[PDB]
C-alpha cells in the first residue's frame, strides 16, 4: 500500500521507522513535514538501519486545498496525522474530500473530541474511516480497557491509567517537548469521572506513590487525560476513572523555581534595548530536546489498573508495558516517549489497511475489536503484560 | 568639616543620609560619583527629611588624576571610600598625595580574581604613618563592629578570648518568590565560594556551603547558618590574643538556595551571550530584566537581622561566654533613611567610624584595622546612631 505521513517531529520518526519495518503492508512511504530537513534525517536514519527509502515533501497542513492536492498527487490509501493537533480538523476535511482513511494520536486544540466527532455522519456518508488518539495514552490504554472489558470482566466498575517514565537524561533540567507544554500539564487543574459527573481537582493537588512494576515507587499526580472522554462513553457501568502520572521532586522544583522568575513568560520584554520573549531564551538555553534520545536511560511504565465484576465476583487486573529508552534509540533513533507513541500509530494504521479494523465514521480506540491490536503489540516491540491483582470482597449477612 | 563620598549605592545613601544627621561633625558634605540619577535619588530623601543639602559631582575612581584633583577642589577633612572593592587601591594612593584621611568598608579585589584580602591596603602602612596620615579599613558591621564587639569584649569581659563565632542573619522577606538585592553575579559568588575558618594558627577550607548548623538568633529563632569565609578573619587571627578558633556563619533560607541552584543549573546565570532567533542575548541580563529592580525592594522588606558574636574564654582564671549581637528592624531603615537593613548596618558604622576620626577620638598614622582601636567610644556612637546593641551572659 502507499501510506502518506505528515509530521516529522521525535513521534514521526519513530512511526515512519516502524513503517519501514513493515514493508509487506507499508511498500510505498511518503513523509511530509513543514521543514523539508527533519524529513531528511528521519529518511536518513531509516536508510542507515537498512529499512529502505521513502519519499520526502513539504506542505502548508495548514491549507486544505494544499493538503487535497498533495493526497491527489500522491494517491495514497491513508493519511496519518502526526502532526499538530491545531491541524486536525484541516486534515480530516482534506481526508474526506479526497475519500481517503485518517488516523492521528492527538485530538483538536486551537482540546477536546467535539470537533472531530462532528465529521463523523460525513465520514459515513462518503464511506470513510476516521480512527482518533491511535498512541499510547490515547490509544493502547485505550485497547487495554477494551481489550480487559471483553475477556476479564463481565462489568468495570473503576479504571486507573497510570503513567510513569524513569527516564533520565543526564541533566539538571531538560524537557523533550516545548516548555510551554511542560507549563500546561503542571498549570491546568485536574479533572476526572466519577458517576457521571466531572471532577475538578487544583493542578498536581491529588498524589499517590504507586510501585510501578520493573521500575519501583514513584510520586504520581492526578491530571486530566483525552481518553477519559470517550472511555466514559463506552466503558459500560463505569463508576469512576482517573488518569495519573509520573513527576520525579527535582523537576517539580525547577518548573515552579523558572516559572516564579518569569522564565517562562511568552510577553516581550526589554533587555538592554532589544526585545526578548523569555520562554525563548529557556528553549535557547535548556538542551537540544533531539540529543536527549541519545542520552536518556532507564525504562517506563503505562498501563491500566482495573477493578470491576466477573462471574458475579470482584476481579482486578493490571495491564501494562515497560519499554526501554536505550533499546528504542539502538532501534528507531529515538526516545521511549516518540516510541511508545509511534508504535501504536504504525498499528492502527496496519490493521486500517489489512482491514482487521474497518468502519465508516469517526471512532476512538475502544470502539474496535482489541485481539488484532493486542497481537501486533506483542510482535512490533511493545509486550504488555497482564497481572492478578488483589481484590477482596466484603459479605455482611 | 567637608567631607567627601566617592560612591552612591545603597550603603552610599545611608551614609550620607545618617552623616547629614550629625551636622554638628559633617557640615559640609559632598557625594562623588558617576550616577547622578542614584546620587538625585539620595539628595531628594535627605531634604524632604529635613537634613539639608549635598553637592554631588563626578569622577572616575579608577583615576588617579582625577581624584586628586577632586580633593584639591573640595579640601575635605576625610575621605569616605563607600565604592567598589577593585577601587580601594587607586583612592588610597590619592588620599596619600593629598594627605587625606582614607576609610572603606571593604578590603581589595582585583577586577580579575575573586580573592579579596587585605595585602595591598596593608602595604599603604608605611607611606600613611610617613606622611602623617590615618586609614580605616573596613568600618562596616562586619567586617567591622563585629571587629569592635570582639575587642570591646577582650578588653572587658577576658583575660583571653579562645574561640568567636560571628553569626550574621537576615530575617528580611520582600514578598516576592525571589529576588536579589545586587547584581546575581554576587549572590551567586556568596555560595560558590570554598568555606574558609581558622584553628589553631591554621587556616581551614570546606566544600562551598559544607558546615552548617542551626542557631537560635535573639527576635528571629532558630535560622539554618553556614560557614562562609569572611574579611574580618584575616584581621582578627593576627590582633585577638590566645585565640585558637575563629569562625564565621551567615543564614540563608531553603527556599533562596533552591532558586539558585535551579537557576544556575538551567543556565540563568551564564554571562557570555547565546544566541536566541538570531539575536545575540547574554543570560544573566535576561534575568535581572525578569526580576524585580533592587532599588524597589527597600519599602517590600519586612523582617529584622541579627548579627554578633558568640564568644569564649577566660576571665579570672574560670571559663566564660558571651553573646553581643543587633537586631535590625527592615521597615524601620526605610522610613528613617530609605533603605533597607542590608544598607544600613554597613552604612551607619561608615559613618561612625568617620564621626571618630574627625572628633579624634580614634587617631594614629598608618593602616589600620578596627580591633586596633579603642572600641569604648565606638560602641557609645552605636547605641546613639541606630544601631544599639546587647550583651547576653550565656
Amino acid at each position: 500500500a502507499k501510506v502518506l505521513q505528515i509530521g516529522a517531529g521525535g513521534v514521526g520518526g519513530v512511526v515512519a521507522h516502524k513503517m519501514a519495518m513493515n514493508r509487506e503492508v507499508f511498500s510505498h512511504i511518503t513523509l511530509a513535514s513543514r521543514t523539508l530537513s527533519k524529513c531528511q534525517e528521519i529518511a536518513q536514519s531509516i536508510k542507515a538501519k537498512g529499512y529502505g527509502e521513502i519519499d520526502i515533501t513539504t506542505v502548508d497542513a495548514d491549507s486544505i486545498e494544499e493538503l487535497v492536492a498533495l493526497i491527489n498527487e500522491v494517491k495514497p490509501q491513508i493519511v496519518l496525522n502526526i502532526a499538530l493537533p491545531y491541524q486536525d480538523l484541516t486534515i480530516m476535511e482534506a481526508c474526506l474530500r479526497t475519500g481517503v482513511p485518517y488516523l492521528d494520536t492527538a485530538n483538536y486544540e486551537h482540546f477536546e473530541y467535539k470537533e472531530q466527532w462532528a465529521f463523523h455522519d460525513r465520514y459515513k456518508e462518503k464511506g470513510v474511516m476516521a480512527l482518533l488518539g491511535s498512541g499510547f495514552d490515547p490509544g493502547v490504554t485505550n485497547v487495554f480497557c477494551a481489550y480487559a472489558q471483553k475477556h476479564y470482566f463481565d462489568e468495570i466498575h473503576e479504571i486507573d491509567i497510570l503513567d510513569c517514565n524513569a527516564g533520565d537524561h543526564g541533566y539538571p533540567f531538560a524537557t523533550n517537548f516545548n516548555p510551554e507544554i511542560n507549563l500546561r500539564e503542571v498549570s491546568s487543574k485536574g479533572r476526572y469521572w466519577e458517576n457521571g459527573e466531572w471532577i475538578e481537582t487544583e493542578p498536581m493537588e491529588i498524589m499517590q506513590v504507586w510501585d510501578y512494576p520493573e521500575v519501583g515507587p514513584k510520586d504520581s499526580y492526578l491530571l486530566y487525560h483525552e481518553e477519559l472522554e470517550s472511555l466514559v462513553r463506552n466503558i459500560k457501568g463505569l463508576k469512576r476513572i482517573r488518569f495519573f502520572m509520573t513527576f520525579g521532586q527535582s523537576y517539580l522544583t525547577h518548573m515552579r523555581c523558572l516559572e516564579n522568575v518569569g522564565m517562562l513568560r511568552i510577553d516581550e520584554i526589554e533587555v538592554n534595548g532589544c526585545k526578548v520573549v523569555p520562554i525563548q531564551v529557556l528553549k535557547a538555553l535548556l538542551p537540544d530536546p533531539a540529543s536527549l534520545a541519545s542520552r536518556t536511560k532507564g525504562k517506563t511504565n503505562i498501563g491500566c489498573y482495573i477493578k470491576g465484576i466477573k462471574e458475579g465476583k470482584a476481579r482486578t487486573i493490571y495491564i501494562y508495558n515497560v519499554c526501554d529508552h536505550e533499546s528504542c534509540y539502538r532501534e528507531v533513533n529515538a526516545q521511549a516517549i516518540s516510541y511508545t507513541t509511534g508504535v501504536p500509530a504504525m498499528i492502527g494504521a496496519k490493521l486500517m489497511l489489512e482491514g482487521k479494523w474497518s468502519g465508516k465514521g469517526v471512532f476512538n480506540m475502544e470502539e474496535l475489536d482489541p485481539d488484532p491490536f493486542m497481537d501486533e503489540l506483542n510482535k512490533q516491540g511493545l509486550p504488555w503484560e497482564v497481572k492478578e491483582m488483589e481484590a477482596l470482597e466484603h459479605h455482611h449477612h
